[PDB]
């Protein structure tokens, strides 16, 4: 880590904290990711460093020194969290809407078919560059490890893009759950306000149920012998898309209802997603970024 210097904060996951710093030794300006505590792990996360795509942040090289893992990512240079704040007011055009989404369903098609899932994927983690770029970043591994940045920051888990089936206790959940969390993030580029901001587990499977009709062995064979699945749970009735993503067309609203169903195995495929005809007509604008 001496090779290192730290420039700023930049941002704090579930296990780690995200630096900006600069590499010595090239003078590459990169994303340094402290995880404060493996041999598994080790191994898993050096797997990941040939897991190469255009619209995967790089893994650039794992360093585990003094009770400590450092992973070091390239460095882009805003994430879609601050581009979407930037552009509240005017909304981000519906043509780079459309560019992002076709980005980062070519990424998970790619890590999917490795046998490769994210888990974890919210706007903090998918990053963009000046040229119309979106990628996927930090992917995480079925078994987690490390100290938990709740535990000594104020900050809190985001549940806002977990798949149901996670919330209902599936442990031996599949890459569909990645394809929930991208749905749940085209909403949010579209309205420009989240689509299911829960702020505890029951809350968030709730706002799912009061958004998309409580599910029941009709729409979701098994649903109910889940692990945390409850008779009492109120059934409420499903709303209509028209209501839930205005201004989006019929193509782009009927792709959101496909990344959106309760059965993972009825959920759309980042492949099958990619043949939508909401991407007939897909090209690869430039953002306006304020860096
Ligand atoms: C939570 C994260 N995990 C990783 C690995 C992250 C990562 C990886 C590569 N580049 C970057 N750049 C970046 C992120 C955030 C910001 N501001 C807007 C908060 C900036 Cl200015 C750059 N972040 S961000």
């Amino acid at each position: 880590m001496e090779n290192f210097q730290k420039v700023e904060k930049i941002g704090e996951g579930t296990y780690g904290v995200v630096y900006k710093a600069r590499n010595k030794l090239t003078g590459e300006v990169v994303a340094l990711k402290k995880i404060r505590l493996p041999s598994t792990a080790i191994r898993e996360i050096s797997l990941l460093k040939e897991l190469n795509h255009p619209n995967i942040v790089k893994l650039l090289d794992v360093i585990h020194t003094e009770n400590k893992l450092y992973l070091v990512f390239e460095f882009l240079h805003q994430d879609l969290k601050k581009f979407m704040d930037a552009s509240a007011l005017t909304g981000i055009p519906l043509p780079l809407i459309k560019s992002y989404l076709f980005q980062l369903l070519q990424g998970l098609a790619f890590c999917h078919s490795h046998r490769v899932l994210h888990r974890d994927l919210k706007p903090q983690n998918l990053l963009i560059n000046t040229e119309g770029a979106i990628k996927l970043a930090d992917f995480g591994l079925a078994r987690a490890f490390g100290v938990p940045v709740r535990t000594y920051t104020h900050e809190v888990v985001t549940l806002w893009y977990r798949a149901p089936e996670i919330l209902l206790g599936c442990k031996y959940y599949s890459t569909a759950v990645d394809i929930w969390s991208l749905g749940c993030i085209f909403a949010e580029m579209v309205t420009r306000r989240a689509l299911f901001p829960g702020d505890s587990e029951i809350d968030q499977l709730f706002r799912i149920f009061r958004t998309l009709g409580t599910p029941d062995e009709v729409v979701w064979p098994g649903v109910t012998s889940m692990p945390d699945y409850k008779p009492s749970f109120p059934k409420w009735a499903r709303q209509d898309f028209s209501k839930v993503v205005p201004p989006l067309d019929e193509d782009g609203r009927s792709l959101l209802s496909q990344m959106l169903h309760y059965d993972p195995n009825k959920r759309i495929s980042a492949k099958a997603a990619l043949a939508h005809p909401f991407f007939q007509d897909v090209t690869k604008p430039v953002p306006h970024l304020r860096l």
